[PDB]
C-alpha cells in the first residue's frame, strides 16, 4: 500500500508544500490563481509526486480531493476563463492560457499532455465548448474538449464546495459542486492508467483571456491509496 | 433503430460481402486468414460500415457476433500468433504483424488506433502478455496489452465456437469460447464510444511470426441494434 494525503484548511503566505506557477500565490487565508485581469494564468501544484498507478501490478489508486473555490468576476456577465483541478506529469508546467485553462493546447486528443482535468469553465469557446453555451463543469482527458460536461450556474463571489473522487475498481471519476445558496454532479469512466504517468503531480489552474475574473481556492484536501 | 445483421454459414470462393487484406481468402468453404507460414498477416472485413454509436444521441449499439474458428498448428507446441475479431475505423488496414496480430502497434494505449479486438492469443510475447505465459483470450483496447485476459488451453485442429456480445446498457463486452478446458468466458467494460468511430468496420485478423499456424474461420454471424432515442 502507498498512500499520500494532505489537508490545507487555510493557506499561509509561505505555503511551501505548494509549487506555484504563473500568477499563483497565497495571500490572506486564500490561494489566488489569478486576479481579475486579462490574459493571465496561475497554477499551484502539491509539492510531492503522487503514485497514481503501477504497471507491474497494473493497480490504480483510489483517490479523493475536496476543495472550496471562489470565482470573483467584476463584470458578472463577462466571465472567463475558469478553473480546474488537474492530474498531470510530475514536471507539468502551464500550457496554453485563455480558453485552454492552462492545462491543454488543443481541442484534439494529445497523448503527450498526459493530463486529466476537471474544469469549471466560465466562458464559451465556440471551437469546442458545449453548444448550449452554458458555463459548465467538465471532465477533460488530454484535450480541452471535455469528454463529459454538465451545465453549471456560476454564483459570482460565492464559495463552491467541490468533491472529486476516483474509484479504481470502476474507473469512475465523480465530481460534485455545491453552493450554500444548489448542487451539481458529473461522472465519467476515465482510464487513468492510459492517460497520466504512473507518478503525477496534482494541482489547480485558472486563466483569463480577453475576459477575466479572480479565481481563488480557500482550502484543499487530498487522499490517494494505491494497493 | 439502425440495425446491421448478416449470416454466413459457409464461405464461398467468391465471398463479395467480405473485404480481404493480406493473405485472407476463402477456399473449400472456409475463410483462411493465414496458412501455416511464417511472418504473415491476413484479415477479412464485413463489407458494409456498421453504425456502432451516435454522437447526437450518445447511444451505443447492442451487438452480438458468433463465429467458429480453427487453428491448425503443424507444430503443436510452437504455436503463433493467433487470431482476433475486431472493431476498427471504416478504412482500417493491417497493422503490425507477429504478436501484434495485425490490429495494434504497441503495448501502450494508442488513441489513434481506434480499435477494439478480442484476441485468441497462442504465443507468449514477454513484453506484454500475461506472465503465467498461458495462451489466452483477451480484450484489447487500443493496445496489444489486453485490459483483461483469461487463460485458454488451445485444442489444435478443433473447432472453437465463439460468441462475443456487447451490452450497451452497461458497456460490458463478453467473450465466450466453447469446444464442442471446454469453455471459457471473459468480460470487461469497454467504453466503445470513447475508442471506435461512430461508424466502423468489423472483421477478423490473424498473424504468424517466427512461429506459425493456419488460422481459419468456418462461419460468422453478426447483429447490431443502435437505438435512436
Ligand atoms: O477570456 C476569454 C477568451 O479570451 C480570448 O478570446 C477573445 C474573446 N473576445 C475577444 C476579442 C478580441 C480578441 Br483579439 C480575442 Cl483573442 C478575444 C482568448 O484568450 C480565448 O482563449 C478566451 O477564451
Ligand atoms: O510468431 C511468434 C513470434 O515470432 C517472432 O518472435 C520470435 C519467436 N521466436 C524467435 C526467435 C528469434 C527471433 Br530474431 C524472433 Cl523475432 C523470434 C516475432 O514476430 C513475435 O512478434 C511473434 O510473437
Ligand atoms: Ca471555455
Ligand atoms: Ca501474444
Ligand atoms: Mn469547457
Ligand atoms: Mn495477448
Amino acid at each position: 500500500t502507498e498512500t499520500t494525503s494532505f489537508l490545507i484548511t487555510k493557506f499561509s503566505p509561505d505555503q511551501q508544500n505548494l509549487i506555484f506557477q504563473g500568477d499563483g500565490y497565497t495571500t490572506k487565508e486564500k490561494l489566488t490563481l489569478t486576479k481579475a485581469v486579462k490574459n493571465t494564468v496561475g497554477r499551484a501544484l502539491y509539492s510531492s509526486p503522487i503514485h497514481i498507478w503501477d504497471r507491474e501490478t497494473g493497480n490504480v489508486a483510489n483517490f479523493v480531493t475536496s476543495f472550496t473555490f471562489v470565482i470573483n468576476a467584476p463584470n458578472s456577465y463577462n466571465v472567463a476563463d475558469g478553473f480546474t483541478f488537474f492530474i498531470a506529469p510530475v514536471d507539468t508546467k502551464p500550457q496554453t492560457g485563455g480558453g485552454y485553462l492552462g492545462v491543454f493546447n488543443s481541442a484534439e486528443y494529445d497523448k503527450t499532455t498526459q493530463t486529466v482535468a476537471v474544469e469549471f469553465d466560465t466562458f464559451y469557446n465556440a471551437a469546442w465548448d458545449p453548444s448550449n453555451r452554458d458555463r459548465h463543469i467538465g471532465i477533460d482527458v488530454n484535450s480541452i474538449k471535455s469528454v463529459n460536461t454538465k451545465s453549471w450556474k456560476l454564483q459570482n463571489g460565492e464559495e463552491a464546495n467541490v468533491v472529486i473522487a476516483f474509484n479504481a475498481a470502476t474507473n469512475v471519476l465523480t465530481v460534485s459542486l455545491t453552493y450554500p445558496n444548489t448542487s451539481y454532479t458529473l461522472s465519467d469512466v476515465v482510464s487513468l492508467k492510459d492517460v497520466v504517468p504512473e507518478w503525477v503531480r496534482i494541482g489547480f489552474s485558472a486563466t483569463t483571456g480577453a475576459e477575466y475574473a479572480a479565481h481563488e481556492v480557500l482550502s484543499w484536501s487530498f487522499h490517494s491509496e494505491l494497493s
